[PDB]
C-alpha cells in the first residue's frame, strides 16, 4: 500500500493513482513575489465556536481529529469560497527533524510541520460526493515552526500515547480547534488536490501566511507515533509529507496587499 518510504512513497504513487501527474496537484511552492494580491477575495470567515470534536484516529499515515459534520457546527466561508464548507477533520504532516515536514513551502522554505483543517462544500451533501467535484473541498493549511509551546495543541499531544499504532482510536470530545490558529488570517490561495492518495483534484487551498509556534517537546511527541500496527516492527511516523509539485497553469493569489 502507499506510504512514505523508499518503496511506496510519493515517487511511486502515480502507478496506482495516475492523477499524481495531473494538472492541479498539491502541495506547491508558494513564490511570495509572484503571488498577486486579489481584491476580489471576500473576507475569510473561520467559524469554529460550535465545533464538536469526536475522536482521534491513527490511520497509518497521520492522525485525524474527527468532527461531527452532520450539521453546520464548524464552517469556513468567504475568501475565495462560494458558499459554506463544513469541517470534517484535521491532521498534520511533519518531519524527522525540524528542518522539514511541511508540504507547502514558502520561497522554498520548509517548515517543521503543517496542519490541514479539511472542509467539504455543503452544496454536495456528503464528503464522498464533494470529492467528485472541482470545488468540493477547502483545506485551511497552517505552518508550524519550533519555538514556544502552543497551549491549544497540548491536549492533542497528550493523547498520542493512546493511539501509537495504526488502527487505534480514542475519544477526543470537547477539543476546540480555535486554539490552533495564528493571530492573522492573511493567506495565499490556489486550486489543487489532496496531498495523499487518491490525490483528487477537488481542493481550494487556503494557506495562512503566519505560522504557529509549537515547542520541540510537542513535535517530538508527534515523532513517537508509529506507521505500523500493534505488534509489528516499529516504523516511526515521521516524514509523512509530499514534496512540492509542478504549478503548471495556476496562479497563487494573496489576500493581503
Ligand atoms: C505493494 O507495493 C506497492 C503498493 C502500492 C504502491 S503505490 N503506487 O500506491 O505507491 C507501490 C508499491
Ligand atoms: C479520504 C482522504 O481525505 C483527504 C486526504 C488528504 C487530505 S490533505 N492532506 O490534502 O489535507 C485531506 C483529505
Ligand atoms: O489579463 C490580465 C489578468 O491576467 C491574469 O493572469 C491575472 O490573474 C489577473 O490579475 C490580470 O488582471
Ligand atoms: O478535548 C480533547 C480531550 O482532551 C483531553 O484528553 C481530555 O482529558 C479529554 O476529556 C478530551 O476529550
Ligand atoms: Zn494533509
Amino acid at each position: 500500500h502507499w506510504g512514505y518510504g523508499k518503496h511506496n512513497g510519493p515517487e511511486h504513487w502515480h502507478k496506482d493513482f495516475p492523477i499524481a501527474k495531473g494538472e492541479r496537484q498539491s502541495p506547491v511552492d508558494i513564490d511570495t513575489h509572484t503571488a498577486k494580491y486579489d481584491p476580489s477575495l471576500k473576507p475569510l470567515s473561520v467559524s469554529y465556536d460550535q465545533a464538536t470534536s469526536l475522536r482521534i484516529l491513527n490511520n497509518g499515515h497521520a492522525f485525524n481529529v474527527e468532527f461531527d459534520d452532520s450539521q453546520d457546527k464548524a464552517v469556513l466561508k468567504g475568501g475565495p469560497l462560494d458558499g459554506t464548507y463544513r469541517l470534517i477533520q484535521f491532521h498534520f504532516h511533519w518531519g524527522s527533524l525540524d528542518g522539514q515536514g511541511s508540504e507547502h513551502t514558502v520561497d522554498k522554505k520548509k517548515y517543521a510541520a503543517e496542519l490541514h483543517l479539511v472542509h467539504w462544500n455543503t452544496k454536495y451533501g456528503d464528503f464522498g460526493k464533494a470529492v467528485q467535484q472541482p470545488d468540493g473541498l477547502a483545506v485551511l493549511g497552517i505552518f508550524l515552526k519550533v519555538g514556544s509551546a502552543k497551549p491549544g495543541l497540548q491536549k492533542v499531544v497528550d493523547v498520542l500515547d493512546s493511539i501509537k499504532t495504526k488502527g487505534k482510536s480514542a475519544d477526543f470530545t470537547n477539543f476546540d480547534p480555535r486554539g490552533l490558529l495564528p493571530e492573522s488570517l492573511d493567506y495565499w490561495t490556489y486550486p489543487g488536490s489532496l496531498t495523499t492518495p487518491p490525490l483528487l483534484e477537488c481542493v481550494t487551498w487556503i494557506v495562512l501566511k503566519e505560522p504557529i509556534s509549537v515547542s520541540s517537546e510537542q513535535v517530538l511527541k508527534f515523532r513517537k507515533l508509529n506507521f505500523n500496527g500493534e505488534g509489528e516492527p516499529e516504523e516511526l511516523m515521521v516524514d509523512n509529507w509530499r514534496p512540492a509539485q509542478p504549478l503548471k497553469n495556476r496562479q497563487i493569489k494573496a489576500s493581503f496587499k
